[PDB]
């Protein structure tokens, strides 16, 4: 599958076949709205990206990356409720879309956490995730290359919308950056990556078209 | 070119330039997110939708719609809070999207209001709004015709996107019934009118190719 450019307002979006964690420069991953880390059947799941990138591809260790965390400099206004019951994993939520970077990696607080579903959204929560993902991606990495996968298109449930295509996500990862982009003179430099093992599932002509 | 039909995954959608009060069926009104009636220059502006619908279109009186609004079979889950303090207008605070219908009106909380700047929503809010409002029209009005205008193209101020252009959030609203109605076996039948007088802003050539999402 070859790497299409497409033009959104004047701003080069590429869309490409391949591994995130090969690209070069900096690499979004979802996380969930508490940041958690560990990986087990009950919290994070290996089959995930965040699950993959704590198991395989972090800087350093796991301690690192919590201390990492525990002490970021989160604006107060990126702090959400705090969940003191919680018996397994963190307990600080941070408001849909908050960054915390780490070296070359963006970590943004994707979906919600419920028990029995892990990882949970509704539609308008998705949207909300997006705008404000793009918004300060494009504010903090204007000019800068961000690549990321497909948000959405692994476990996470996005409620009334169970079985939403891999492609129908990826156009609204589009027009979103698009109504996001437009407000910027200078947007980041977006490519979104592929994975390899799911490129013939996603048709990309009414994408290149 | 006036008016065009695109097929959005199965399903006629129409976008043409008219009146909305004179469409025959269900018309949307955006109202504020208590259901604000008073029209001044303090509440409700005349010059928006819902000024005019409560100026010049009422079923009957304005008594007779705030009757109508306090006796509404509401939903529990439809509330927000109640502002207690508030000292001209209303008081319960309803959510975005939230439907009072009224005879042939479908009435919804599309914008926030403030003090200084009336009629607020940030982005994400406006989506939100899109999203809520098509699954409640799919849900309740499959296979009814319901009409709309541009939602957010009068006073509402998006913010960070004062000078956003009605042909862009034609698009969106385009995009979100998309979303929207892949999901029901039998969507509304849904016709968004364009005024006549800004028609010419808006290329319904463009406005075809987002039928694709
Ligand atoms: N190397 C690679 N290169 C490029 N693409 C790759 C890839 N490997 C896989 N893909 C694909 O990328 C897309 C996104 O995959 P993710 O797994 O990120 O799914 P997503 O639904 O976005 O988020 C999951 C949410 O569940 C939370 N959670 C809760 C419990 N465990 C996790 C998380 O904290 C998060 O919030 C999918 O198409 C994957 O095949
Ligand atoms: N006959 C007609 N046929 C068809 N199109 C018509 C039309 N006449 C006007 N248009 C156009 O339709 C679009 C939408 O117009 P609206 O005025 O509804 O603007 P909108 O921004 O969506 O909402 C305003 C929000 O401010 C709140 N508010 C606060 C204080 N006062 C009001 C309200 O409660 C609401 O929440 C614009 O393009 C209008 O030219």
């Amino acid at each position: 599958l070859k790497s299409i450019d497409l033009n959104i307002e004047g701003s080069k979006v590429t869309v490409k076949a391949g591994d995130i964690f090969l690209e070069p420069g900096l690499k979004a991953i979802a996380f969930n709205e508490y940041f958690d880390t560990i990986v087990n059947d009950r919290i994070i799941s290996a089959h995930s990206l965040n699950g993959t990138f704590i198991n395989l591809h972090l800087p350093s260790t796991i301690t690192q990356l919590d201390n990492h965390i525990t002490n970021y400099p989160f604006d107060s206004d990126e702090l959400s409720s705090f969940n003191k019951s919680r018996q397994e994993g963190k307990r600080q939520r941070f408001k849909i879309g908050t960054l915390c970077i780490y070296d070359d990696f963006i970590l943004t607080a994707f979906s919600k956490f419920d028990a029995q579903n892990k990882a949970v959204l509704t539609m308008p929560e998705y949207l909300e995730f997006l705008i404000n993902f793009w918004d300060k991606i494009n504010k903090v990495y204007a000019q800068q290359s961000v690549s990321t996968p497909i948000f959405g298109s692994g476990i996470t449930r996005i409620k009334e919308h169970k079985n939403i295509t891999d492609e129908d996500l990826l156009k609204i990862m589009l027009w979103t950056f698009r109504i996001s982009e437009m407000r910027f003179k200078y947007p980041a430099k977006l490519t979104i990556v592929i994975h390899k093992d799911k490129i013939n599932t996603i048709n990309l002509l009414d994408i290149k078209t």
